[PDB]
Formats: structure tokens, sequence, C-alpha cells
């Protein structure tokens, strides 16, 4: 059998309010769990996740194949050259089970300077037809606000734990111009379930995705109650229980990065589960031009021998390179 990881609940409520003690306690839990297996449980995080779980299910379900197209991402839909982060993301019968809708900030408008200057990785979102799912859009926006907000909250937490003020991250963590993105993926049960969606890794596991860093300064997770996780630590591969009450939280590698590998991007993989269940993200990216110098809180006087990266040089390359080793999703 496999070995259960090690994923501690934090009670991160604090990090909402003006206790600065009781913060700093929130904080010392992020840095234990970032220094052990790179994962925690964010609880008390004031979101309706059952309600977040229910509306994603009402559109997972109803959405027909016509309007897929409609939506489709380039990968998948030559004549939508724009889309290459925003939309539909189609499942292959007989050959790719997942499937998913990727959504940006709500603000990148038509009338959004990055969008009028065609800046990479910024794209206006793509809706189905508001009578064929009455209310989507708006819950979908309001939930990005949501777990914004929640995310800037985490973003304290992990600045507190570093050694900095609580606003160091959060400062580059902005409305008006935040690349993160949210992304409701649904994993289907299928019977039977095609094979060539199937992949195995050399330890012997069945898996829907191969071992991977995240793409993220954070990456702020809700799943189902389906076990499917796992991640790499010196012990093996151990398996992330589900908890579809809370967060799963883990640094991408951009935090890596900053912190010269003190906070890494765990490795982690995603097991082969035949069972209907929703995987939706949150990965919390910064502005296009947002540059935080690296440091080493592991050294005397902090400083790294990393060169600064911005971040939406960060972005571009790390979203072609996920795609390049584990295949277009
Ligand atoms: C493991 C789960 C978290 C989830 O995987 C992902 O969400 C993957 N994410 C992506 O493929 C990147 C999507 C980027 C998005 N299209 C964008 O443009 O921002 C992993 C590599 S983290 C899952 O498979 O359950
Ligand atoms: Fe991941």
């Amino acid at each position: 059998s496999v070995s259960k990881a090690n994923v501690p609940k934090i009670d991160v409520s604090p990090l909402f309010g003006d206790d600065q003690a009781a913060k700093m306690r929130v904080a010392q839990q992020i840095d234990a769990a970032s220094r052990d297996t790179g994962f925690f449980y964010a609880v008390n995080h004031g979101i309706n996740v059952q309600r977040l779980s229910q509306k994603t299910k009402e559109f997972h379900m109803s959405i027909t194949p016509e309007e897929k197209w409609d939506l489709a991402i380039r990968a998948y839909n030559k004549e939508h050259q724009d889309q290459v982060r925003a939309g539909y993301y189609l499942s292959i019968p007989g050959k790719k089970a997942v499937e998913s809708f990727c959504y940006l900030n709500p603000n990148f408008t038509p009338d959004h300077p990055r969008i009028q200057a065609k800046t990479p990785t910024h794209e206006v979102n793509v809706w189905p037809d508001e009578t064929k799912h009455p209310g989507f859009q708006d819950f979908a926006e309001q939930y990005y606000w949501d777990v914004f907000g929640l995310s800037s909250a985490l973003l304290k937490g992990y600045a507190l734990a570093l050694g900095k003020e609580e606003n160091f991250f959060a400062r580059h963590f902005k409305p008006d111009d935040t690349l993160a993105s949210v992304v409701l993926i649904r994993y289907p049960y299928l019977d039977p379930y095609p094979e060539a969606a199937i992949k195995t890794a050399a330890d012997g596991t069945k898996l829907s995705f191969e071992w991977h860093e995240d793409v993220s300064l954070i990456t702020v997770l809700y799943q189902s109650n389906v076990q499917n996780l796992q991640v790499e630590t010196a012990a093996g591969y151990q398996d992330i229980e589900a908890d579809d009450t809370g967060y799963l939280i883990n640094c991408g590698s951009y935090m890596a990065h900053l912190t010269n590998n003190y906070y890494k991007a765990p490795i982690h993989r995603v097991k082969w589960v035949n069972a209907e269940r929703q995987s939706l993200p949150f990965f919390v990216n910064l502005g296009y031009d947002s540059v935080i110098d690296p440091f080493d809180p592991r050294e005397p006087n902090g400083k790294s021998d990393r060169e600064p990266l911005s971040y939406g040089d960060y972005l571009q390359n790390g979203l072609v390179s996920l795609i390049n080793k584990n295949g277009q999703t």
C-alpha cells in the first residue's frame, strides 16, 4: 500500500482579520507545511464550496457538444486563434477523458489596456449562452472574486511565514491586472474507460496526469471527495487525502524561484480513478510586469544567486512547458 501524506488542516480565518499575533501563528503552520510535503488544507476559508460544486455540476452536465465547439480554445478549434488560455478544453471520447473550462480575470474586457495591446497571456473570457446556462457567468465571475479574496489572505500568510511584511506578495496580486485563472475540470465516470486515457507511472501506478510542478505562485484547489492526488516526498509518492470542505494549497515554481527552493514547488500527480468528480483549481498568478527580487531565507544576508524573472515571462513559458511535458489538456 501507499502511505498517507502529511497534509495538515490550517484554520486560515485569522488572515482575514487584524489580530497580528494570531496571523503569525497561522504563518508558522504555513511555513511548516511548506517545508514538509508542500501541501496543506485551508479550512474556515469562508467560501461556499458546496454551491460552487453544484453550480459547476449543472454546467458540466448540461453543456452540449455544439456549445463546446463554440467555446473551444485554439487547440481544438482553429477558428479561435485568440483563445490560447480561456475557453473549453474538449474530451476525446475513446481517447481523452478529461474536459474543462478555463476563465481569466473578468476585468480583462475589450477596453483593458493589456487586451488593446494584445499582450501575451491576456484574453477576454468567453461564456456560454445566458439562456442555456442561466446565472452561470455571474456565478463564475463572483467565484473568481471570492477565491481571489481567499488567495490574498493566504498570500499574507506566506509573506509572514517568510519573514516579510504581509503585503509582500499581495501588493502584486491586484484585481485590475492579475493573470490568475479558474479551471473547472470534469473527470468523468466512463464504462468502459478508455485505456488511452490511462497512463502508467514507472512505479506501476495508473494515472490520469503525470508528475509535474505547478505554474503558479500558489495554487488554491477545490476537489470532490474522491482521493486522487499524490505528492513525491523523500519516502516516495504518498497519497493526499481528499477534503471536499477545504481548499488544498501548494506552492508553484514561481515561489520556489523567489525563495531559492526554501519553499519548493512539490512534485505531484493525479491517479486514475473511475469516478465522476471535479477538480477546480485557482492558479494565483501575479501581473504581467510583476517582479519580485529573489531572496533566500536560509541565508543570514537573505541574498540569492538567482536572476529576477517577470511573472508574465514565467507564465507564458511555463504554460507551454506543461503542454509539452504532459500533453494538451
Ligand atoms: C492537479 C489539478 C490542480 C489539475 O491539473 C491542472 O489543473 C493542471 N493545470 C494546467 O494544466 C494549467 C492550466 C492553466 C490554465 N489553462 C491557464 O491558462 O491559466 C496541472 C498542470 S496543475 C487536475 O488535473 O486535477
Ligand atoms: Fe498541479
